[PDB]
């Protein structure tokens, strides 16, 4: 059974995430809409993650532990994860009937919509298949909340100071994802090393992008000073 | 808690055909080129030989890591264009858990074959980059840290052969269909080895995340060379 110690730290993630999501949903008609029409398409999903990266800082703040870590350490924690927390996020906000991707709370897009903002087969490919397993683990608010606090207290990633801290972090989130699938689904058992080797994926995943940020040359418009930095 | 009878014969087939490996391995010892010795310590040809006997311990390296898949349940059984995916996609991260295995904490030395021994320094005297050479023996401390034995890492191994998402794989579902054996054994052989940790386990798995990242950075691209980053700095 569950630790109240354990529920409370689940209890404050699921709010957090609750409370990050919910924040941004006035920003729906400030976003530019939805149709050149390729150059339209690619400043909205732009917009997208501008609002995104917010939302991750704003989560992060409030997941247990992570305000005790140095300022320089948080930042860099931060900047290795936005990526990977955004593509955990596209999962969870992914519904395999449809086939369809739900960002905000009302604004859905397809396969094909990424592809028409110009965006590579080689990168858009790999997102759905992603979200695919994903969908495939049934995962709950609770197991993504848990399983992005995992990959946010990531000791490997580059210029950080106390990896120790790091990794002494991360342990309550792994031993409550832990307890929370024994819990959910008794007789599986293989539930939870499938969903830690998701972070696997969202290693390669990161590279892949690295590369497609590449073809982001090629276009006129340069990405925005936010977007530009986190990724490259 | 004891392992099941299939997971003891496979445990033990792992342990069998990763010794074999290693066994066939020795005799090409006298076959390579010498480690040079006793050269003017400035010497182009004394880091020619060096890097050119480390070239063939990862030649080395290469056919032992085929030989050894070849012999994992399974394995044979995906498509030929599977298999060499697979095998091309796992091999820098086999090579560095394999030198992981082989490295000592006394003597901060990593033994390559069952004889030969080299520091630090030996791989920065080869002219090796040591952007790669640093994070080498910081993923073989770490290794150490969790006390892995034989068994462990051939089954961190077996389920690093069958990862789904490698590049160019055509049946991405066996794959990840014949990972869960290797998986089910590790996660038993954990439970009875430390039955009051539970945390040994996903440690262990968790570092094929991190193996995941030092194989990326092996082979990254020149154009897609990557502090405090300003603008995130004042989001906070
Ligand atoms: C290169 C370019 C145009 O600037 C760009 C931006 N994005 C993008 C990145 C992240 C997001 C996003 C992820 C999670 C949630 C949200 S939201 C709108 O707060 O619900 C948006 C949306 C779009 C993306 C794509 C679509 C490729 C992307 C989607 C999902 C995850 C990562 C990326 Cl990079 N490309
Ligand atoms: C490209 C270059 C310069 O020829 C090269 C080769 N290697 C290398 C690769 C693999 C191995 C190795 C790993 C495990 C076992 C063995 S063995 C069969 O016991 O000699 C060799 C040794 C050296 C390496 C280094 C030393 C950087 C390396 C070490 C461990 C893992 C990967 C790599 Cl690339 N660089």
């Amino acid at each position: 059974q569950l630790t109240a110690a354990q529920e409370l730290m689940i209890q404050q993630l699921v709010a957090a995430q609750l409370q990050c999501n919910k924040r941004s949903f006035s920003d729906q008609p400030k976003v530019t809409p939805w149709p050149d029409a390729r150059q339209q398409r690619f400043a909205h999903f732009t917009e997208l993650a501008i609002i995104s990266v917010q939302e991750i800082v704003d989560f992060a703040k409030q997941v247990p532990g992570f305000l005790q870590l140095g300022r320089e350490d948080q930042i860099a924690l931060l900047k290795a994860s936005t990526i990977e927390i955004m593509l955990l996020e596209t999962a969870r906000r992914y519904n395999h009937e449809t086939e369809c991707i739900t960002f905000l709370k009302d604004f859905t897009y397809s396969k094909d919509d990424f592809h028409r903002a110009g965006l590579q087969v080689e990168f858009i490919n790999p997102i759905f298949e992603f979200s695919r397993a994903m969908r495939r683990l049934g995962l709950d608010d609770a197991e993504y909340a848990l399983l992005i606090a995992i990959n946010i207290f990531s000791a490997d990633r580059p210029n950080v100071q106390e990896p120790g801290r790091v990794e002494a972090l991360q342990q309550p989130y792994v031993e409550a994802l832990l307890s929370y699938t024994r819990i959910k689904r008794p007789q599986d058992q293989l539930r939870f090393p499938r969903m830690l080797m998701k972070l696997v994926s969202l290693r390669t995943l990161s590279s892949v992008h690295s590369e497609q940020v590449f073809a982001l040359r090629l276009q006129d418009k340069k990405l925005p000073p936010l977007l530009s930095e986190i990724w490259d």
